[PDB]
């Protein structure tokens, strides 16, 4: 079997990507956050603290003729940007893009924290980081992904996110039309349940390439590129009145100013992020400062390859007996 969804950026910032999710007989569609960061599928819910929902779409289970307690379940989850989630764990029937799981566990939200309330364009996450990172106790969950595979024509999913446009999400199939040249692949480590890789260095604008190697994350639930203090200074000093503020918390440079690009190594390869990717807009409404892509990763303890990053890539999620990343560009 494969799939095959269209994931849309929720704002004109790309600050996220919705896919779409059957869940249920009949089928409740909501559109959930595909996140490679992390591990558990979870929904705002008929049984979300009433004022904590603001506008999202929820999952009824008592509609549901397939839906079934998972009694004594529970979950709870805390992400790297403080924002957190809780509840109660039913199994479901869910479909994205035509693959379809039985039995997947629905990990249904009681409590959001407002980062979530404000946000009324995502309905829930769908991780698709590997396993052992799910939140669900005591007996911990299965991704999508992970009950999906077996069935799958090949056990892979990939990543096709757009510049301020939509793009794909696919399971079980390579696209070879969605890519330009060949894939690098490069080895991955499950010691922290991410899909963990070594960048083996970058260039800023038309530099010169810096042999390094950076060990980071695949993170598709995070907006941007988290590197070390040493290569973000390094990519900010190129840009005229750019600096680091503690009171915007982050790089911020000149609205007037044209970024240059940025290039991250996968073993020989190279993908080039466009200077327009790194621009995230005036840090308040009317501003002339505005907040940079590329950030530090100093006190986050992890590199992480968000959005920023992905997006300029075909990124291929391998997750074949020792899992590996491919990077393709597009
Ligand atoms: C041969 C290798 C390399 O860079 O040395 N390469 C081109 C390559 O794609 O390696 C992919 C891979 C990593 C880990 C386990 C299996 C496969
Ligand atoms: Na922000």
């Amino acid at each position: 079997s494969t799939g095959s969804a269209t994931t849309t950026p929720i704002d004109s910032l790309d600050d996220a990507y919705i896919t779409p999710v059957q869940i249920g007989t009949p089928a409740q569609t909501l559109n959930l956050d595909f996140d490679t960061g992390s591990s558990d599928l979870w929904v705002f819910s008929s049984e979300t603290t009433a004022s904590e929902v603001d506008g999202q779409t929820i999952y009824t289970p008592s509609k549901s003729t397939t839906a079934k307690l998972l009694s004594g379940a529970t979950w709870s989850i805390s992400y790297g940007d403080g924002s957190s989630s809780s509840g109660d764990v039913y199994t479901d029937t869910v479909s994205v893009g035509g693959l379809t799981v039985t039995g997947q566990a629905v990990e249904s939200a009681k409590k959001v924290s407002s980062s979530f309330t404000e946000d009324s364009t995502i309905d829930g996450l769908l991780g698709l980081a590997f396993s052992t990172l799910n939140t669900v106790s005591p007996t911990q969950q299965k991704t999508f992904f992970d009950n999906a595979k077996a069935s799958l024509d090949s056990p892979v999913f990939t990543a096709d996110l757009g510049y301020h446009a939509p793009g794909t999400y696919n399971f079980g199939f390579i696209d070879t039309t969605a890519y330009t040249g060949s894939i690098t692949y490069t080895a991955v480590s499950t010691k922290q349940g991410f899909w963990e890789w070594t960048s083996t260095g970058y260039a800023v604008g038309s530099g010169t390439f810096k042999s390094t190697s950076i060990d980071g994350i695949a993170d598709t639930g995070t907006t941007l590129l988290y590197l070390p203090a040493t290569v973000v200074s390094a990519y900010w000093a190129q840009v005229s009145g750019a600096k680091s503020s503690s009171s915007v918390g982050g790089y911020v440079f000149p609205c007037s100013a044209t970024l240059p690009s940025f290039t991250f190594g996968v073993g020989s390869a190279r993908i080039v992020i466009p200077g327009d990717y790194i621009d995230f807009g005036p840090i308040s409404t009317g501003s002339s400062s505005c907040f940079g892509g590329i950030q530090s990763s100093a006190g986050i303890g992890i590199n992480i390859f968000g959005d920023v990053a992905l997006k300029a890539a075909f990124v291929v999620f391998n997750g074949a007996t020792t899992p590996t990343l491919g990077f393709a560009s597009k």
